[PDB]
């Protein structure tokens, strides 16, 4: 009964948490350059999360109007590689959120670094939809193959002009061309690691140019940079207990109803749409992008896991359970009556009794009145 608010309420979070992602770049503006903060780590072969840090100075090359404060979510997937790693696909999606740069634009990237004394170049050439926000790169290791460390290094090293920006948000990136940006980023990792990179970046031609000089020192020769032992970065995460598994397991059935193990936008769509919400079919797509950790095309139940267990702060934990009871409570006057109750779980796909709907307000009423307060919810979730 209390499983049964449980599975609601966690169903509910859940189409919350898909229309509000995590944060991936904080952008904020600090002595004249546009700086950002990463707090992504690396996602271990054995489950675990290696730490990292990354700070980021971008700076135009001719004076460009700085924007305030905001975010980035950027997903970006390994689509392909030869064994030994020398040369890889990847692509990624970026939007922010609070002429000369046309609709599809080419680049070619080179880099030449150095990882604990290993003297490696990169060549690769990439192409995208700028403001449409994707992009998809071919990289090949022309010098020091195979590489001797994880790949996951280098990958966001490989392109802020392809970041879909919104009208009031100025797009500094964009308007530093044709003249370009430079960076600077220091990344440290938990175990003492470190790298520090440079890159250029401008216009020649209607082609980006990417020049990258990257240095990483200090990690250890066991550890799991050195011996390749990540797969992709990550937020980081709780660990869920054998319960919340079970309740998460119980929430996700509510969204995939053929049973297949995958919820698709079509599923999605259906039940938010009994909710009353109408996101469009562009909309439903970029949730399930973004929660597609393995970039199958497919949002399976491991992957509705990893979004339910993505460590939150407290003023957030909070306010995504105030955002759940506002949907329970559909007029809005603070509690939530049977009625009410009732058409939210329908809404759900959970079809109850008269009389289950009455022990489910029975067992959260904890003053009497037939109706479920906030308080009352908080109680029960
Ligand atoms: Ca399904
Ligand atoms: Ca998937
Ligand atoms: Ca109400
Ligand atoms: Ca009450």
């Amino acid at each position: 009964s209390r499983r049964k608010w449980n599975k609601a309420g966690h169903a509910v979070r859940a189409i919350g948490r898909l229309s509000s992602p995590v944060v991936s770049e904080r952008m904020y503006p600090e002595d004249g350059a546009l700086k950002s903060e990463i707090k992504k780590g690396l996602r271990l072969k054995d489950g675990g999360h290696y730490a990292a840090e990354v700070k980021t100075t971008y700076k135009a090359k001719k004076p460009v109007q700085l924007p305030g404060a905001y975010i980035v979510d950027i997903k970006l997937d390994i689509v392909s590689h030869n064994e030994d790693y020398t040369i890889v696909e990847q692509c990624e999606r970026a939007e922010g959120r609070h002429a000369i740069i046309k609709e599809f634009m080419r680049f070619k990237v080179h880099m030449e670094g150095s990882v604990n004394g290993h003297e490696f170049e990169i060549e690769g050439e990439g192409e995208g939809r700028p403001y449409e926000a994707f992009q998809t790169a071919k990289l090949k290791v022309t010098k020091g193959g195979p590489l001797p460390f994880a790949w996951d290094i280098l990958s966001p090293q490989f392109s802020k002009a392809y970041i879909k920006h919104p009208a009031d948000i100025p797009d500094y990136f964009k308007l530093s061309f044709p003249e370009g940006f430079r960076w600077e980023r220091v990344m440290n990792f938990e175990d003492g690691g470190i790298i520090h990179v440079n890159q250029d970046s401008s216009l020649q031609d209607g082609v980006f140019i990417y020049k990258v000089k990257l240095r990483g020192t200090n990690f250890p020769p066991d550890g799991p940079v050195m011996q390749k032992k990540t797969m992709g970065w990550e937020a980081t995460r709780d660990q869920l207990t054998e319960e919340q598994i079970a309740e998460f397991k119980e929430a996700f059935s509510l969204f995939d109803k053929d049973g297949d193990g995958t919820i698709t936008t079509k599923e999605l769509g259906t039940v938010m749409r009994s909710l009353g919400q109408n996101p469009t079919e562009a909309e439903l797509q970029d949730m399930i992008n973004e929660v597609d950790a393995d970039g199958d095309g497919t949002f399976d139940f491991p992957e509705f896991l990893t979004m339910m267990a993505r460590k939150m702060n407290d003023t957030d934990s909070e306010e995504e359970i105030r955002e759940a009871f506002r949907v329970f409570d559909k007029d809005g006057n603070g509690y939530i009556g049977a009625a009410e109750l009732r058409h939210v779980m329908t809404d759900l796909g959970e079809k109850l009794t008269d009389e289950e709907v009455d022990e489910m307000i029975r067992v959260a009423d904890i003053d009497g009145d037939g109706q479920v307060n906030y308080e009352e919810f908080v109680q029960m979730m």
